[PDB]
């Protein structure tokens, strides 16, 4: 059979969330995506030999609340919480996004893998091990990618949907 999984990715403007949705959906770098457009995009993959259907929210617009986004936000059964390794703002960012999610869930035990993106840039301002100890104290993986080179792509939304068949047991 096949599994369905409503995906969630939020992280401040520039880390590269357009550019981690169209690596998993395309399998390719698109470096210039409009910032502005907020969609969900759906991929079948295979994740440990099961069909997978990935809906996947791509988040962008405002730091307010959307409605649409909401009632998204709302349903999503997992989140990848995206910095960049070369912007501390964006992983000083995270904090403020986790707190949005467990605020819109009425869980304080939701799906998430925390993602430093753009790990193939040599201006890296977050320690590996900065991210490492934040991702602990959340109790959820870390997962280094680049976007750019494909580096971990897979692993961040494969590492999220096996922390939802994790919930899901529960
Ligand atoms: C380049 C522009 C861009 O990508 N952004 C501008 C606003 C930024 C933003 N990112 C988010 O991830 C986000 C998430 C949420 C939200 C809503 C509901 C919820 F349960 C959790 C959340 F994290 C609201 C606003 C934003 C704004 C990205
Ligand atoms: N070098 C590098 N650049 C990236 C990576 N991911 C995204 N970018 C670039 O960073 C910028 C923002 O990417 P985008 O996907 O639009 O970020 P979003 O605002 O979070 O959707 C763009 O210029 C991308 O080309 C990466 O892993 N490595
Ligand atoms: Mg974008």
């Amino acid at each position: 059979g096949m599994t369905e999984y409503k995906l969630v990715v939020v992280g401040a403007c520039g880390v590269g969330k357009s550019a981690l949705t169209i690596q998993l959906i395309q399998n390719h770098f698109v470096d210039e995506y409009d910032p502005t457009i907020e969609d969900s995009y759906r991929k079948q993959v295979v994740i440990d030999g099961e069909t997978s259907l990935l809906d996947i929210l791509d988040t962008a617009g405002q730091e307010e609340y959307s409605a649409m986004r909401d009632q998204y936000m709302r349903t999503g059964e997992g989140f990848l919480l995206v910095f960049a390794i070369n912007n501390t703002k964006s992983f000083e960012d995270i904090h403020h996004y986790r707190e949005q999610i467990k605020r819109v869930k009425d869980s304080e035990d939701v799906p998430m893998v925390l993602v430093g993106n753009k790990s193939d840039l040599p201006s890296r301002t977050v320690d590996t091990k900065q991210a490492q100890d934040l991702a602990r104290s959340y109790g959820i993986p870390f997962i280094e990618t680049s976007a750019k080179t494909r580096q971990g792509v897979d692993d961040a939304f494969y590492t999220l949907v096996r922390e939802i068949r994790k919930h899901k047991e529960k």
